């Protein structure tokens, strides 16, 4: 392909920063637990269950290192993050429900920015 235009890189960061900075009615930053996954030594149970792990740190690195070739590719990884959160955590639990919100916050951001 062609290198990531500065405008696309700026859009990808603007979208991910909306998700990360997002807060609920209570004043809680939902992304907090999703920024960094615990290590394989800290939580081996998660790595046994989850095939393709990702956190917001890895997504920022993939934006920075021009790994996402479209906003669709970025979406695929944000959707994967949330799916893993929904797979590993019990339905109705805080982490599980926060991931459903962040999925929506991403789509809202994507359509607003792009
Ligand atoms: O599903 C997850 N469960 C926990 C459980 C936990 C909570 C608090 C302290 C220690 C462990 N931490 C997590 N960090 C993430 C990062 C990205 C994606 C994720 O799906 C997760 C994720
Ligand atoms: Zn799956």
């Amino acid at each position: 392909l062609s290198p990531n235009p500065p405008k696309l890189t700026k859009q990808m960061n603007a979208i991910i920063d909306t998700v990360i900075n997002y807060k609920d009615s209570s004043g809680r930053q939902l992304s907090e637990v999703f920024i960094q996954l615990p290590s394989r030594k800290e939580l081996p149970e998660y790595y046994e269950l989850i095939r393709k792990p990702v956190d917001f740190k890895k997504i920022k690195e993939r934006i920075r290192n021009h790994k996402y070739r479209s906003l669709g590719d970025l979406e695929k990884d944000v959707m994967l993050l949330c799916h893993n959160a929904q797979t590993f955590n019990l339905e109705g639990s805080q982490i599980y429900e926060d991931s459903i919100v962040l999925q929506s916050v991403f789509k809202s951001a994507r359509q607003k920015i792009a």
